[PDB]
């Protein structure tokens, strides 16, 4: 006899898939998100008279929930081309930066990746199942710079991937968990062109907050913002769970599905699990952060990678023209590296790789600075992956969900709708 | 204020998806299976004291669809023994059997596959909108044939394709549509190895029919059995469906999932545009059939190609011990080639195949002679598929599903949910 049949924790893709499955089965749901807005880990956002995405967008059809969803809500693709490319840089840990040919530069990439994933096969014959195999388990002692050191790349191409890895570690690649990277790999059909389809081609029709509130109006469920949850009790054959305002609303279950790195900030009663709590003190490593640039100067169409020691570590014209001059997307890997708040140190950095540019604007998104987030996208580090199902197994009648809990895509907006559906059904079975 | 507010005509996946998906959201819905049994082209029975599929059986990670229902109902993959094969065949069309070391026997069929669809990038960037490019439209002018002809492949490359093209048309090659074919491998990520994956290796844990039963548990709606549809008339703003006796339903809407070959067994009034009775008078081509032969012997892991002039077209095992023997899994593309129901020549083409086993049993569907399929998976005939939109057009309060009618993997179950979901969502916009 509570005030809700199940109350979800979060506003992002797996909070809304979540609401959307619970609240279809006829149960009594409500949504609580802490800030203010919905999209969580996905922002879209306006800059310099244009729209730009300060966190993730881009999707594809290898992926198979987040399509299986525009199925439903009937929502198509929008192609950021990007063509040819003018100008491709790298800039080594050292500060020295060199002009590649864009074919000479993609060239040395498909073969540093090609080289780093060449086994995903055999590690992850199912990789929506990463410990199925021994060798997962057992490479899951190893980091992505492990691997790379055995490879035998060239020194641009040793730069260009370590820069990339560390991209998609948000850290340096000394703690990358190497497993994730080769079962990411794997899901978009163990093929170097599919995949780097699916990195930064298509974004969706009407938006990540277009698909969320379609979610979420199909679902019924009562949603309220700014209500940030404090803690959570089971007790009663429920839940009992605390905001922010010292309100208190019962349920029979709870789904989780806020980032990892932010559950520090949650009292739970009963003590979760010694394994959740492992988890929860480790977190993820992403440090990440994103930044737009407006410069007076027309650049054209650039494309930079920077090592993991340098600021600026992916750099990319999002749009150009004479009036306009150029706005530079940039992908911070760790947070600590730039003050993205500051325009001098920001402008020394572009001019460091684009010389005598004039820096007009500056918009950034701190993931790390966010108390709703503490991090970025998901990235496991050294021997993570093979202890994930700790932290996917339900502690009672608290469930949990998020992009950090899925099997495939896990840092894609793809992982958190698997876990919202596999949320969605773990209520079902709760409650019947 | 009539019967219903949604009739669904099939109990298929299609049918079985569209009515989840109705249910789900509150519609008064029913459902109309003219056989005694659910699944339509997938039949989840048992032969030799196992579990058999005599229709549709094998699903993918990289299939969106069908994969997100895997994971909302909680169904995992059973593996079927494709990997580390102890024996490869081809039979060519004068009945000869060459045996080839598996792994040549992998490298022949994947050169040629991948030689036919050397132009599947260019041609299908977005297997999902078949006719995104121009080339796809042009193409539709060509048979499968017609590019065999072009390819100067060895005779073991030449009759390896023509097998696989004439399984997956169920019919002779010179009349199998190349676009199609082309989208299908496009699906798969644009390699031989991934979409290879997807056809044969995994099957549903629980069974086609486990997931069937789930969905339609899950709906809530009426399920009728034994109640054939012989016609639909719209009028006073819904639809009035007559069944084989003398029963009437009126209906808001309908969705139409039945097999493209069976409609001419159904009036309709209005009648429907010219295009789509174009579609029904062609029909789609494929005549395959399904065959189990339990043998006394351990034959291990086998795998075997049988071009299109005999019977045995797509060979491999099912499962094999000491004491069981082997149970072989074999697709007939066309059921003229052999009387699988007369167990002595089944046994002397098998024999054939393998010399000197016995046959310790058999079992057999023929997907042709069914009255409600007349015909096995979809297969696009010439010029069909740059018309498939006068298909799949919904006709006033008359919606269209079926895996025909899907933009995807439509030889496949991922299609027919497909086509399921977008019923869905037509529904909800026609009713509100
Ligand atoms: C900069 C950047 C760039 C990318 C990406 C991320 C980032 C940060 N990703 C990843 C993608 O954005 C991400 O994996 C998912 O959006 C994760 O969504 P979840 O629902 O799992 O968490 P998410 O963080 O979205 O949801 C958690 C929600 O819970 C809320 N919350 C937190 N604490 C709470 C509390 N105590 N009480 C109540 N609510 C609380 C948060 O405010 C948030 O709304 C991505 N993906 C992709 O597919 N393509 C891409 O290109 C990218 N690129
Ligand atoms: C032997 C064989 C083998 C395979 C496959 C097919 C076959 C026949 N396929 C293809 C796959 O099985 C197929 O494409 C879909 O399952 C078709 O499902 P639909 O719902 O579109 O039609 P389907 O034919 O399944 O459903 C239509 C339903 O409508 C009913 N019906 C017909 N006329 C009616 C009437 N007048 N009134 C009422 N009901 C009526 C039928 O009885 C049937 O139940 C496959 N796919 C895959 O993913 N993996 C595989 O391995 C294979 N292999
Ligand atoms: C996997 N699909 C879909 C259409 C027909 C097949 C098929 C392939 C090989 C053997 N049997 C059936």
């Amino acid at each position: 006899g509570f005030d809700y049949d199940v109350v979800v924790v979060g506003g992002g893709f797996a909070g809304a898939t979540a609401a959307r499955e619970c609240g279809l089965q006829g149960y009594r749901t409500l949504l609580l998100e802490a800030r203010s807005r919905l999209g969580g880990r996905t922002f879209t956002s306006r800059f310099a008279g244009q729209e730009i995405e300060f966190g993730g967008a881009w999707v594809h059809w290898l992926q198979p929930h987040v399509w299986a969803e525009m199925q439903r809500y009937g929502l198509g693709v929008v192609e950021d081309p990007l063509t040819n490319l003018d100008k491709t840089l790298i800039m080594y840990n050292d500060g020295s930066v060199e002009s590649i040919s864009p074919d000479e530069f993609g060239k040395n990439i498909r073969i540093a990746f090609e080289k780093l994933c060449h086994d995903a096969w055999e590690v992850f014959p199912r990789p929506h199942e990463p410990m199925f195999t021994e060798r997962a388990r057992e490479l899951d002692k190893s980091s992505v710079l492990d691997r790379i050191k055995t490879l035998g790349l060239s020194r641009l191409q040793q730069a260009q991937i370590n820069s990339y890895m560390a991209l998609y570690a948000g850290e340096t690649t000394d703690k990358f968990g190497l497993p994730g990277v080769l079962k990411l790999f794997a899901c978009g059909g163990w093929n170097y062109d599919a995949f780097m389809d699916t990195e930064t081609h298509y974004r969706i029709q009407g938006g990540t907050i277009g698909l969320i509130n379609a979610m979420l109006t199909d679902s019924g469920a009562e949603v309220r913002m700014s209500v940030p949850v404090t803690a959570v009790e089971q007790v009663n054959g429920g839940v009992k769970i605390k905001t922010d305002d010292d309100e208190i609303i019962t349920a029979g279950v709870v789904v989780m599905t806020v980032p990892l790195n932010t559950y520090k900030h949650i009292g739970f009663t009963p003590a979760l699990s010694k394994g959740k709590q492992r988890f929860i003190k480790e977190g993820q490593l992403s440090k990440g952060a994103k930044l737009y640039v407006h410069v007076k100067q027309n650049l054209g169409r650039v494309f930079a990678f920077a090592d993991e020691q340098q600021p600026l570590n992916w750099v990319q014209t999002h749009d150009y023209s004479d009036e306009l001059g150029t706005i530079l997307s940039i992908t911070i890997a760790r947070k600590e590296t730039i003050d993205v708040n500051d325009r001098d140190a920001v402008t020394r950095e572009v001019q460091k790789m684009f010389p005598g540019v004039e820096v007009l604007g500056t918009a950034a998104y701190d993931w790390t600075a966010d108390p709703f987030s503490l991090g970025a996208w998901a990235a496991y580090g050294v021997g993570q992956l093979s202890r994930l199902k700790d932290l996917q197994a339900a502690e009672g009648r608290i469930l949990f969900a998020g992009a950090e809990t899925s099997n495939g895509w896990h840092a894609n907006i793809d992982g958190a709708v698997e876990s919202g559906l596999r949320a969605g059904r773990e209520v079902k079975q709760l409650l019947s």
